């Protein structure tokens, strides 16, 4: 179909060729900004940014991408608007679609963003839901490509360790499906994503020359990895009781120097969508470090996080370039 | 001019003539935007948006309107600044007035917005107070004209059912005073607006060929109505302790299909300033529904809300074009 | 020397000459805006505004200053982002430095803004920390220059009364160190600023033709004052419990007409960084009045605050012109 006037709710709504085009557009916009040759395509466009959860990267990416492109934005945060508590999403979508050219939504159930897209009458982009986080994967893939230039995604081995059933796990399944990556989801069975989704995506991944492996075996799982990726063990919005349960299950899947060693690959790089709990320099991070005896980092150690192998800030930067591409592609021709 | 640097705090501060001019400006600005011939008149202008209460429509109307007109905005929400608690309104006014070209204020007592207007030295616009919501009526009036083209306001019958002593009830009175509408406030005597304002506003409406009827009788009260309007029974900022007494006094005044049929006009349309509790798709909407046994809708039924007679979203869109007229008229020329 | 691509974290990181240049740029920018001859130098720049505390003057100064100069801003308030609770400052700094051209930070410990500066890779400006509030002094100095034309700072006597160990007391010390002001901190001993800073700053102030006097004696400290300055007795972030002890200790240092009279100078002017508790018009201002028997105001009486001698709003206005100078001086040649 293409991107013009299309929503961006999850990756599987696009073809491998579409995903690839988006990535090339992101790379091009990245270079034009860096060279002072950026051509504003969204001048005069007004964009609404709905956030029902906290955000630094996604919030800032949409803001900077919009401003660079000549657009203006309205940030509607977790509090201060009628959204959710006093007004239905169907109503919110119908009001915003009459005033804005595009709408970003970060929140809970994927069904909320789906309903918004159905009733907005303008492009709606998923800035993170409980089930999927498509723009993140766009940033991740562009980063991997830049770090293994002249290496097709189907020549790459990517390991995602930890909670494989959160939005990132699901998104990992989608990206392999459209790229042919050799995806390894290294986690305990209790944190494995939906079998039906794994089946669908593995078939598609193989079709593109890759595979999808779900294993509890760290050694076998990370062998030959080009990239090890992780994320917090309890996501935004989950009840705090999930920490005890999750840490008991996932502490052995922490990304630390031993795991980096187990890949047998001196060039392996480390990725993390962020925010990360890698030291005691955050309120909640210090809380959990003491409550669960995790000193030196949780899902990843500060050692790996700050090591030469870590490319999380290149990854974070790309969040803005890929989000700019999504808005340019869906709002201009 | 005539509007130049004039505050917009309530409708009785204007004449029928001024009202028509703003409505005409709004209509022109609406067509210019849609046709793409919008000429920015507020380039370089900086506007402060003080919000002591939640907002989706008003917040977005001021932002989009300002952006379309080349102005910039600073959103000062319920949290984050010194307003209310740490600093007097008088002080806040004199500070903002030294930095901004205009100030929108949404909050509590009308005296706050009057004090702000007193000391700001720049135009102040009321984006809702406990007593009045003038920008909403501009949108409503424009919407009605568009839906009964060619008809003058004294040729239209408008019914407002429910809590007639909230900000909307007072603003309906004001609107009738300046248009000569045949206004019917259908509500229990306990929710009737202040007699003094009714009397003042009735004399003026009649001068304009209209009238103001306050009746507890629904059947006779809605006969011949061109429009049926309603709003939530407990307004933002009112003690939650008021819901029981309100629901009991007002549930009989719910805008449902029986009320619509009672007008005897097949062309009757439904208006609601929004947000509306018309189903179980909102947090407090679902809670109050099950708490008082009101499913399928509260002040309005989902059935009427979603019917072909409902024009609430044309009405919501008009919030932006009319707020734009207000800023353009008072800041420009 | 210069400001180009330098941080602005505290005054002592600059020379008397650099400060003077900044103040002159502020006066120019102020005059240019007023004459409608302002030339935007930050067109296309994107700035992140981190606020961990509330703000009206600083928030709006940064927004208006940026808009006037063609830059855009992303307000990251006390809630809605990952800052501090979910993500460390090093991480935040490295993420924002990849997307923005400049970062403003208002919060707590000075070490937070220093780390931010160390890791951002872009200029970061201190919009207030527990220890320093440099942009405020720029506004104060410009207002003093403007109100005592053709009198060098070292020909002026400045009195700061009250809690002299908060960010404002420390900043007064720095300001006197760079200008040669005859500064008097009229405050009880328990509230005198740290010894080492007093010593370092007095030598520099003297080098510049001024002095720094700490005294518990009001009459002696305010004699011959050209300006009397004060601030709230309990600062943002400090425990509410401090009010009890602070009022008992500082009540004697309230700025009232008697203190103005004790200067022996008919032309003495009054300054206050704001917010100010000078009447009951505040939430936590009405109470503390009745609760602690403080009538007429707290750190300052309403009589003094509203008197002809008060120039607090010229001072507040200058917060914007000086913050504009800071961003222009650091982001452009
Ligand atoms: N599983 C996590 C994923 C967080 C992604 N956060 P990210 N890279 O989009 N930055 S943020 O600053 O915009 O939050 C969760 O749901 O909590
Ligand atoms: N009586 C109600 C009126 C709400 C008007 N809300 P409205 N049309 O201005 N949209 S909002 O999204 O900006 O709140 C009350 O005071 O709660
Ligand atoms: N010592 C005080 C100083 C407050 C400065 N506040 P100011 N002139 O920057 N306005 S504000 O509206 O931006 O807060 C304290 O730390 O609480």
């Amino acid at each position: 179909s293409g991107f013009y006037h299309k929503h961006f709710l999850k990756l599987l709504d696009f073809t491998p060729a579409e995903l690839n085009s988006l990535l090339q557009l992101a790379a091009k916009l990245k270079a034009d900004k860096k060279s002072g040759k950026e051509e504003a395509k969204l001048t005069g466009k007004n964009i609404a940014l709905i956030f029902e959860k906290d955000s630094t990267r996604t919030r800032c990416s949409f803001e900077v991408a919009a401003y660079d492109q000549g657009a203006r934005v309205t940030y509607l945060g977790p509090s201060g608007s009628q959204i959710g508590h006093k007004e239905s999403i169907k109503d919110t979508a119908r009001v915003l679609g009459r005033m804005y050219d595009g709408i970003q939504y970060r929140g809970y159930g994927q069904e909320i963003v789906e309903t918004l897209a159905e009733y907005a009458s303008v492009p709606v982009w998923n800035g993170l839901t409980n089930e999927f986080h498509p723009t993140q994967l766009l940033a991740d893939l562009l980063t991997m490509q830049e770090h293994l230039p002249g290496k097709a995604f189907n020549e790459m081995t990517l390991v995602y360790a930890g909670d494989a059933r959160n939005n990132m796990g699901n998104s990992m399944l989608e990206a392999a499906a459209l790229t042919g990556l050799d995806l390894r989801l290294v986690a305990p069975q209790a944190c494995w994503p939906e079998a039906a989704l794994v089946t669908e995506c593995r078939a598609l991944a193989q079709q593109n020359g890759g595979n999808i492996t779900l294993t509890e075996d760290v050694a076998k799982g990370v062998e030959g990895a080009d990239f090890i990726y992780t994320d917090v063990w309890v996501s935004m919005g989950e009840a705090k009781e999930k920490w005890a349960e999750r840490i008991a299950l996932l502490r052995e899947y922490q990304v630390n120097s031993k795991m980096m060693q187990l890949t047998g690959n001196p060039e392996v790089k480390f990725l993390h969508c962020l925010p990360a709990f890698h030291d005691d320099q955050t309120t909640l991070g210090k809380k959990m470090a003491e409550e669960f005896g995790l000193h030196g980092g949780m899902e990843v150690t500060d050692e790996v996080f700050e090591s030469a192998a870590s490319i999380v800030f290149d990854q974070a930067e790309n969040r803005m370039h890929t989000i700019k591409a999504v808005m340019v592609a869906t709002l201009s021709k």
